[PDB]
């Protein structure tokens, strides 16, 4: 039996001032590197143990054991995801029907469905950047975001964003924001109950309410259309699940669909904004996947088994997600007393949280070249160890939006590289911004057009 070591503590706080920062994955992934594969991290009423080796997560990620715990994190953003299945424990009713329900909706065989959808946005990108002229630049995540919120509402609901006609945001998008930094800054409030907070308080239940009313009449709508548009919209409104035998209720479906969104702006912009930048900072791996590019994509507008051709590019988007996974982490709880790695006893209910970056880290698993971009550990998925590789989380508790989120990512990043030719032109210093997903914040490039016509 070992004690596994903390970080520095605060007197009554514990450890929760060391999460006060503008940074805390970065933050939490230096405490790693300080500790070891895992550490006891305390705050007032709280106590949680960070893994970071694969040795230790391998077996957190065995579902007889472990189920998916609700972070801090994660019940702050309840407060407007509700029981969406991201925010919904395992043993709740609507966890099982919803994930019932809506698998059909997101496995590769409806990706060929979406696939329509996804190059008219991924068009309108190629477009916007052909459009610049001589020495502009792109915002990357800014562009990319644009893209990934545009392709969610249109394949989700039918609804355009048309966030390449705008720079303000959607009123839907600027409660939401507001609302998950509310949820984040939560995460350090000693008397929540101050009059001081009455003001964020006030503001937090506006922004909910901004989304439920926006979402709610979306639905209304679409019920009083009686338009079948072939969309999740749709899949929710006349699914049925298999096992109770129930559809979704109203107030459900506008919980996942507020959840789509979320999870389809940022936290999926910021895969394709890394990826970018590992690409113009490793210009031997850009000109591979570049020539991947030119080889399969033969025709104006990419098919959908094109993409699934292009397996270099779903390499490189894959050793972005291994270096800079953008939902960085996921919580557990054990189901039963246990011991994990033959050293740490645990009771049932003890929590962890899995350190998804510094699990990428591992260097027993990886090797010693672990910060180095190479797509080609990625050759063979059957030589990579067991939950090695986990930026989708574990089990069935896993991203439901997994494969949505890489033919749309495949598809963009193939685009671009066919069409331009691209410059770090500012020879860029990674700095990463966190919400509760992770972004490289002003990261800009100038992209000179191949020229090759869309038509
Ligand atoms: C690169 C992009 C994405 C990444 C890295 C990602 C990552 C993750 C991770 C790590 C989890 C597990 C969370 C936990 O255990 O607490 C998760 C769950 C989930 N993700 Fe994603 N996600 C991505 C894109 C998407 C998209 C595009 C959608 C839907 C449009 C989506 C919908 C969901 C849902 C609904 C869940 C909860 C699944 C369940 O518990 O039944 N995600 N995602
Ligand atoms: O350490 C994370 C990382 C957040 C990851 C969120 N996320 C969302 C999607 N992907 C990842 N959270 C913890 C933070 C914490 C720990 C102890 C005490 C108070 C707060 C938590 O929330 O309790």
């Amino acid at each position: 039996i070992k004690e596994m070591p903390q970080p520095k503590t605060f007197g009554e706080l514990k450890n929760l001032p060391l999460l006060n920062t503008d940074k805390p994955v970065q933050a939490l992934m230096k405490i790693a590197d300080e500790l070891g594969e895992i550490f006891k991290f305390e705050a007032p009423g709280r106590v949680t143990r960070y893994l970071s080796s694969q040795r230790l997560i391998k077996e957190a990620c065995d579902e007889s054991r472990f189920d998916k715990n609700l972070s801090q994190a994660l019940k702050f953003v309840r407060d407007f995801c509700g029981d969406g299945l991201a925010t919904s424990w395992t043993h709740e009713k609507n966890w099982k029907k919803a994930h019932n329900i809506l698998l059909p909706s997101f496995s590769q065989q409806a990706m060929k469905g979406y696939h329509a959808m996804m190059v008219d946005i991924a068009v309108q990108l190629v477009q916007k950047w052909e459009r610049l002229n001589a020495d502009e630049h792109i915002e990357v995540p800014e562009d990319m975001t644009r893209l990934t919120l545009d392709t969610i509402g249109l394949c989700g609901f039918n609804y355009r964003f048309n966030s390449f006609y705008r720079d303000q945001p959607h009123p839907f998008i600027t409660s939401m924001v507001r609302a998950m930094d509310e949820a984040m800054n939560k995460l350090q409030r000693a008397n929540p109950d101050d009059p001081a907070y009455d003001e964020n308080k006030r503001q937090f239940q506006e922004d909910i309410k901004v989304m439920n009313d926006l979402v709610d009449k979306i639905i209304a709508d679409r019920k009083a259309s009686g338009e079948q548009s072939d969309d999740l919209l749709t899949h929710m409104l006349n699914g049925k699940d298999p096992e109770t035998g129930e559809p979704l209720d109203d107030e459900n479906i506008r919980y996942q669909i507020i959840t789509f969104l979320i999870a389809g702006h940022e936290v999926t912009s910021g895969l394709l904004s890394f990826a970018l930048y590992f690409l113009v900072k490793n210009p031997h791996v850009l000109q591979k996947a570049a020539e991947e590019a030119a080889r399969v994509l033969v025709d104006p507008v990419p098919s959908y088994k094109q993409v699934k051709q292009l397996k270099y590019v779903g390499m490189v988007l894959n050793e972005a997600l291994r270096l800079w996974p953008t939902a960085p982490a996921f919580s557990l709880y054990a189901k039963e007393d246990t011991v994990l790695g033959g050293e740490y006893p645990l009771e049932k209910g003890d929590e962890l949280m899995v350190l998804i970056p510094q699990l990428h880290r591992d260097k027993t698993i990886w090797g010693d070249d672990v910060e180095e971009f190479r797509p080609e550990r990625f050759e063979n998925p059957s030589a990579i160890p067991q939950h090695a590789f986990k930026p989708f989380g574990n089990g069935q508790r896993a991203c439901i939006g997994q494969q949505f989120a890489l033919h749309e990512a495949t598809l963009v990043l193939g685009m671009m590289l066919k069409h331009f030719d691209f410059e770090d032109h500012t020879n860029y210093e990674l700095d990463i911004k966190e919400t509760l997903t992770l972004k490289p914040e002003g990261f800009v490039v100038k992209a000179k057009s191949k020229k090759i016509p869309l038509l």
